[PDB]
């Protein structure tokens, strides 16, 4: 979408996986969907280092509305939840230098069953941009027709547009589609900054392996639309919540760094280990995901349960994730020529490597004819930058 | 098995999960099956505090042998990787006040491919037992039939009971034939010390999540055969490697202490966290473990994404294990009467219930109808000891 936003991928955290539709603030105060949660992540997305390393955008899912529009017509902020209302919440995060993110849905009712935007695709734009919101997450449910979804995905980018407002625009308009027929990304770009393509996420190794395992099944359709200003959305990062191990959390980190993928924690900010805290905060993988030149990487090499990835990189640099598949036994040696890298101009003549996860260690000059060996846990991840030199 | 031996279940270390059948010696000194690597994890389980928690035996699986028998017909160690022979490995495990553990298959070769038993089961439990073994595990591959399978096992048995030595006898006699035939597991426990009945473990959530679930499935037919001299082995502890998060390693110590197993490490002790050693060596899930009335747990209770498991103790106490299953979101709130539990006499009139993990903590004392709340990380446990109370 060429509203001059999202040039890099859209860093933030999105509420979703880890608090998702908790409404029982008599029980659970600190947990459940309210103003208050999003404020005390707010302020620690600031004093914990998130928003220096990149993270600006805080985001409300799904489960912030009142059951019910008002008499004007429009969305209304749970009066129990959210008592002070979204703009005085926009405004709040907007003085800690953040931007605030929001959900709604293109069909009748969101996923979770509160009013949907169809056929108040203006309403909603211009309520939005009066309280000040910066991002809009538009979810694809309770829409009964293929075109009423294009249709409405559509309409809503528009009228985002008409606000005057700069808005980023997260779609879920492929992943709705693929099950009946072929998204068409060139139409998509022009319409959404970035785009959900496959199932949620959940706090599991098995759904990391089987979103990068569809990434790369459908990679000769995805890879080359992805660009500045519209990206492929993998969806959330998971890192710091209870089902991965720590080699499956670098797993994440190097890959959504792969393909160019918007980062959006959903974490308890409050609770969170110095491990996958240095991990998400990691400068120079964060370097790689953000890089200025937006080439969104690709699976290499299959086989020997190994993957090897690649993305190239602005200043001619590239970078090198090579995954262990093989869940048993311990760490088990990859061998590769590094002229099969980088499309056999990363080390031509030669080129500096220097490994970042899941360590940062400079490996020294391979010459065109040099072969790369490393170790890599089961279910880990060694990432490597490649910097190319006539040396 | 009445010999005197597993009169609660075994612990120690096994090689196989983490270490596999790496025979690249001259690449991989230190991480290929040879008498270095064994005798480096047997100063470790004295060192280390491994001994001390329990761990008794350290246990040799496949690809220890040479590609061929000896002009006696007996089994040789690898040459190259064991050039002082397991006499010398069994002689220094037992220095160290440690058993020693070793492999071989009921039929014509083991899994990996090397020498098999079947036709040499006598030779070969003296052999052992000339060695000094003191555990064997016995594979079940390249057994022709059912009558082979479960003849050899019950041969084998009666081999190493001739020998006079005590030797654990660890059998994967359920496992290879409950695919063709439901195993008599009468008969398995009067020739086994322990049995293995499902897939081998590897280094990952599901496998552990349907191991669990294998089990509960089937725990009318295996969990009342269980109990001093005979247990079900669920297969190794995966804790200190790779694929699993911690709440997910908290799991597998707290429902391996409830099952009764077997408690076989498999793992590198030259380099695991302080957090996994620390639940490894847990002395209160170590007890409970431990049990000497050595009585099975068993899953009390499913829905809404949780699981109740539960198990009787001595003295009146019972263990009660809560995993949470949904593997998205957050802590999740858990209550339960206790009254539900240990079949309505563990807190009758009352109990004062400890939680165990992932934290100790007292909680006090518990009427017949109070009602516990506790918070459950997705793919963890909370586990309790409940002792009754007049
Ligand atoms: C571990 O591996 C060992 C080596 O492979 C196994 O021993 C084999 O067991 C075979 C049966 O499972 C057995 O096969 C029989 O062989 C008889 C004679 O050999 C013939 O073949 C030779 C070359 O292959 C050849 O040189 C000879 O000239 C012979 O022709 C043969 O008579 C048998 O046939 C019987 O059955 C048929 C069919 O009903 C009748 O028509 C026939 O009259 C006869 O009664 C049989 O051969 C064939 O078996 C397979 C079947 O599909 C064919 O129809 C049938 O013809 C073989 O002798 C040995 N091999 C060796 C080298 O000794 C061992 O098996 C176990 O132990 C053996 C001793 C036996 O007790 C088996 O029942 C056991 O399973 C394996 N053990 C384990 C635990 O896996
Ligand atoms: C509603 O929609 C309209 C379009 O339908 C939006 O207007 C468009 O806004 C963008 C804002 O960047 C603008 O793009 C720029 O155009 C000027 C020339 O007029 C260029 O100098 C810019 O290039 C520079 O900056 C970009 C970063 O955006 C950088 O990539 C370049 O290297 C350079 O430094 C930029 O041109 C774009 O460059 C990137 C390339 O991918 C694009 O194709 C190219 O457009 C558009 O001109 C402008 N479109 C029109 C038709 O006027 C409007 O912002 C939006 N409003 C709201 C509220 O959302
Ligand atoms: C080879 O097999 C035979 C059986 O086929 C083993 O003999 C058995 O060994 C058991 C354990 O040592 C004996 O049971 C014990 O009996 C004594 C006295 O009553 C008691 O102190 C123990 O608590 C135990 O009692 C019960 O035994 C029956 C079980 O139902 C119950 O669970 C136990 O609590 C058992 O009597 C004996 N059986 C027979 C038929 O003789 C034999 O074990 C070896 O012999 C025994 C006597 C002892 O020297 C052991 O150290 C030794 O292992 C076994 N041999 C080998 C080498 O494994
Ligand atoms: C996927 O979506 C893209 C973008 O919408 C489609 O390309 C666009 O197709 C429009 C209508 O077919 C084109 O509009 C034309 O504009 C010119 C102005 O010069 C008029 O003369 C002409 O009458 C049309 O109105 C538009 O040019 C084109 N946009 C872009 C950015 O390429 C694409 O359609 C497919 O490719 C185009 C080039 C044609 O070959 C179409 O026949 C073809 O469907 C969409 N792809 C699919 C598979 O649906
Ligand atoms: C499973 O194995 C058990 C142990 O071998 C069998 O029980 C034993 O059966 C013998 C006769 O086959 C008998 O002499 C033994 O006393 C008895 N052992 C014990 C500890 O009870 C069992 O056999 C079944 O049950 C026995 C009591 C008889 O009713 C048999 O006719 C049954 O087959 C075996 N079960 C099965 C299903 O094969
Ligand atoms: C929404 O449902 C209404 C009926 O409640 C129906 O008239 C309308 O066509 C539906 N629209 C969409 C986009 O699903
Ligand atoms: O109910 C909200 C939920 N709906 C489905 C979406 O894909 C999720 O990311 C989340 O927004
Ligand atoms: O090859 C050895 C291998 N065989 C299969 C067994 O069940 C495993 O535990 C292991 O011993």
């Amino acid at each position: 979408l060429d509203n001059g936003l999202a040039r890099t991928p859209t860093m933030g955290w999105l509420h979703w996986e880890r608090f998702m539709c908790n409404l029982d603030c008599q029980e659970e105060p600190d947990s459940c969907i309210s103003e208050k949660l999003f404020m005390e992540m707010a302020e620690l997305m600031v004093s914990e280092g998130w928003k220096d390393a990149g993270y600006e955008y805080l985001c409300i899912d799904d489960c912030w509305m009142a059951p019910q529009r008002d008499s004007e017509g429009r969305l209304q902020a749970d009066p129990q939840r959210f008592p002070h209302g979204i703009r005085q919440l926009a405004n709040y995060v907007h003085s800690k230098g953040l931007k605030l993110g929001i959900y709604a849905d293109v069909g009748n009712k969101t996923c979770a069953g509160f009013p949907g935007s169809f056929g108040y695709y203006d309403i909603d734009a211009q309520t939005f941009a009066d309280w000040g919101v910066d991002l809009l997450k538009f979810d694809g449910c309770y829409c009964d027709s293929l075109e009423n979804l294009a249709d409405g995905y559509k309409h809503m980018s528009l009228a985002l547009n008409r606000t005057g407002r700069s808005i980023v625009y997260s779609c879920e308009w492929p992943l709705y589609m693929w099950p009946f027929q072929k998204p068409n990304y060139t139409e998509i770009r022009q319409y959404c900054n970035h785009w959900r393509n496959f199932a949620d996420i959940d706090d599991s190794w098995k759904s990391i392996k089987s979103i990068l395992d569809w990434t790369s099944f459908n990679q000769e359709r995805i890879v080359d639309v992805a660009g500045p200003g519209g990206w492929n959305d993998p969806d959330m990062l998971v890192i710091g919540n209870f089902g991965l191990s720590w080699n499956q959390q670098v797993t994440q980190m190097a890959l959504w760094a792969i393909m160019a993928a918007p980062l959006f924690m959903s974490n308890d900010l409050r609770h969170i280990s110095p491990q996958a805290k240095a991990l998400l905060q990691d400068k120079d993988v964060i370097a790689i995901n953000q890089d200025p030149l937006g080439k969104q990487g690709y699976q290499l090499r299959q086989g020997d349960n190994f993957e090897v990835w690649e993305r190239p990189l602005s200043g001619l640099a590239w970078a090198v994730a090579m995954i262990n598949r093989q869940e048993i036994g311990g760490p088990r040696s990859y061998t590769i020529a590094v002229a099969s890298l980088g499309k056999g101009v990363a080390c031509n003549p030669a080129c500096f490597i220097t490994q970042l996860l899941p360590v940062k260690r400079k490996l020294g000059f391979y010459e065109w004819t040099s072969r790369l060996r490393s170790h890599i846990n089961p279910t880990g991840t060694v990432l490597l930058q490649l910097e190319n030199t006539m040396q």
